[PDB]
Order: C-alpha cells, then structure tokens, then sequence
C-alpha cells in the first residue's frame, strides 16, 4: 500500500515523460507514460537502430535480477514500429519496487520517429486486455502485489510547462480546482466512456447524438472523426497549412469560439488557449482529423484526470 509521485517533463506539449529504474543496480530510462497502451519497452544493448545509439540502452550484462523470456514483443507508436523480445526484471518507480516485471528490450527501432522523440522507452497504463502476449501491464502488477496505496493513478499536465505529475495510488487536490467527477469506463481496453456532444454556442457540431472517447496521455492532439474535426477548424477560423496542418492566427485568439465537451452530463470547456498551440509565432490547431475520439494533451492540460482500476472510472476536475 504505497504512493509514488512521478514528476513528468514536457518535451514541449507533445510528449510527458519520466524517470524509472530497470535492473540491479538500477538503470535510469525516461519513459513516456501512456494511458492509450499497455505494454512497457526500453531500448536494449542489442538494438543498433540509430534511434537506439541516440538513446539509453538496457545492458541486461550489467543486471543481476535480469531474465530472458524469449518472447516477441511488435508495438507501433506515430509512423513507427519497434521490434523486440520480452525479458523479466525489477522496475523502480519512485519508492515503488516492482519486480519480476515483464519488460520489452527493442531489437529494432527503425525511422526518425524514435530518434528524434524524447523519450528512450514507452510504459503503457491501459487494460491488460490490450497488453501484448506473454506482457503483463506495470500497474497490474502493482496493483496485484499491493504495491499501491489504491487502486487509481492520477496525471496532472501543466500548460504552464513545469508542474507535471503522475500520482500513483493517490488524488491530490492540489491540481485541481473544484470537485472530481466520476466517469463510467464503458470498453475496458483504452480508458473508453461516452461523450454526451461537442457544442460551440449550444449549437451541436460534433458528437451528435453520442460518442466514443479515450483518454489518451500518449497523444498531443484532440483527434476526432474527419467530418467532425473540419467543421470545428471552419468554426475556429484554422485554415489548412502548405505543409498540411490547420495554422490559427495568434492574434485573433480573442474572437475564437470555446469548444465545449458534455460528458456525464457535466460540460467541459476548452477555450482557444487551451487547443490552440504557439510555437515562435506560429500558432497550430489542437484538433486532428483521424470513429472515436482521442482525447489528449490537450484535454488533460485543462482536466486533472484520474484513472480508477478498482472501481473503473475516470474521475476529472478543472486543472490548477
């Protein structure tokens, strides 16, 4: 029964990541922790993509608790796949100690997509149901092992980029403002429940009638159905880039609509601040085209999210 805090760092909006231990004595990776999968990988001395020899790589040589496992492991992330082999070893994250703990080592990382990212590995927070076969989810283990004081993980994003925290077993009412409310899972696969509409004005331009949404901390964006998320650029004024992307003036911010998620009945509102990314000048809409919506930084940058495994919820308030 056990709280580990995990402060996240942003590379820039677009990834939140965090510091965790693999092995004996502990090798430090920085993982991106992603509610949108559940299978937990580090590069590994026997990868020699150049997105590996960018990164740090898991010398099992240098690991007393190590153990191969054989298994395969095959994830995709963005355009990118990674090829690897399942191992067993201890994990720590923050004072929690979890081992015997599945773990992929990458054989491939081939493409920019690795490279480039921040990130060295990926530690998935979704449904077992989605993990890989033979992979075991981090926080099942835990959870399993009464390593955490509840059965609940809490991530708050900071807009203001400083902040960031994964909460594990534990909700701090700190990050938020107001009162939590709670959210029936609906698919226990992806963090899944139901969006009552999207509104701007009371009109109903998105999610009519009922939809499907995840909460998703591996993605940047809003993402959302084709025909939907244009009627919501042609609504905040974002014109398609040369480039491809839908850009928004960073001056007229002022005028621009809030887009308001109904979800339980409560609404939660996202003026155009909070969807609207600058970067040097440039200003970039949150909204991405794709059936189900992918709620992302974006939302959770504004909503304090927990995510309940003991009573399958999602708890939300408004951030601090």
């Amino acid at each position: 029964g056990e709280v580990a805090s995990v402060p996240l760092t942003n590379y820039l909006d677009s990834q939140y990541f965090g510091k965790i231990y693999l092995g004996t004595p502990p090798q430090e990776f920085t993982v991106l922790f992603d509610t949108g999968s559940s299978d937990f990988w580090v590069p590994s001395i026997y990868c020699k993509s150049n997105a590996c020899k960018n990164h740090q790589r898991f010398d099992p040589r240098k690991s007393s608790t190590f153990q191969n496992l054989g298994k395969p492991l095959s994830i995709h992330y963005g355009t990118g796949s990674m090829q690897g082999i399942l191992g067993y070893d201890t994990v720590t994250v923050s004072n929690i100690v979890d081992i015997q703990q599945t773990v992929g080592l990458s054989t491939q990382e081939p493409g920019d997509v690795f490279t480039y990212a921040e990130f060295d590995g990926i530690l998935g927070m979704a449904y077992p149901s989605l993990a890989s076969e033979y992979s075991i989810p981090v926080f099942d283990n835990m959870m399993n092992r009464h390593l955490v004081a509840q059965d609940l993980f809490s991530v708050y994003m900071d807009r203001n980029g400083q902040e960031s925290m994964l909460t594990l077993g534990a909700i701090d009412p700190s990050y938020y403002t107001g009162s939590l409310h709670w959210v029936p899972v609906t698919v226990q696969q992806y963090w899944q429940f139901t969006v009552d509409s999207v509104t701007i004005s009371g009109v109903v331009v998105a999610c009519e009638g009922g939809c499907q949404a995840i909460l998703d901390t591996g993605t940047s964006k809003l993402v959302g159905p084709s025909s939907d998320i244009l009627n919501i650029q042609q609504a905040i004024g974002a014109t398609q880039n040369q480039y491809g992307e839908f850009d928004i003036d960073c001056d007229n911010l002022s005028y621009m609509p809030t887009v308001v998620f109904e979800i339980n009945g409560k609404m939660y509102p996202l003026t155009p601040s909070a969807y609207t990314s600058q970067d040097q000048g440039f200003c970039t809409s949150g909204f991405q085209s794709e059936q189900k919506w992918i709620l992302g930084d974006v939302f959770i940058r504004e909503y304090y999210s927990v995510f309940d495994r003991a009573n399958n919820l999602v708890g939300l308030a408004k951030a601090i």
